[PDB]
């Protein structure tokens, strides 16, 4: 129903969050995400819903993330990349690389 | 570049790879898994350029996938889905979900 075409489109890149802080502003319970995406993205800021993660948790952990979408206002609060997680059961449960570093491009 | 639409017409799942086989007749290192992507979607075919993971590290393991691609045809093969890896120093790494079962969707 899209193309490969279609796909090519997003820019889905390797990030290392950096620094998360409550979201007090939104509805939605979420995080305020500082994201690290290499030495030319640089960092970008993300709104993210994974507040069944522990801030702990999230600490220097390698997510995914679309890079080139429009900057996306949210109360008070700029969201600059989308965070990839799946929809379970168990709340939303973000996606992993097995490895790589901060801006490596999804295939 | 793009609209969060843009990536909305995209349907990428959870999957689970059940069967891992050379692809013989494909000129870039291959292998054809076959992946399960919960009791709506099913089985699903696909090529994927990872042959610097065993075929033992492959089963049984949650990968994400396009699942809306139209079919391509590649030599004798009909890869159905895209299977997510970034780019990385060290070959393809793969993507994977913290948790989550297959046919589960990214938000």
């Amino acid at each position: 129903m899209i193309t490969y075409n279609d796909f090519s489109k997003i820019d889905i890149r390797v990030g290392i969050i950096k620094e998360v802080s409550d979201f007090k502003e939104a509805i939605k319970p979420a995080y305020k995400l500082k994201i690290y995406f290499g030495d030319i993205i640089g960092y970008k800021n993300s709104s993210a819903q994974i507040t069944n993660y522990k801030k702990d948790e999230l600490i220097n952990k390698k997510i995914i993330a679309v890079v080139n979408f429009p900057p996306k206002q949210i109360a008070n609060f700029i969201s600059e990349v989308l965070v990839l997680g799946a929809i379970t059961g168990d709340g939303v449960k973000l996606l992993t690389p097995d490895g790589g570093e901060p801006g490596d491009k999804i295939a």
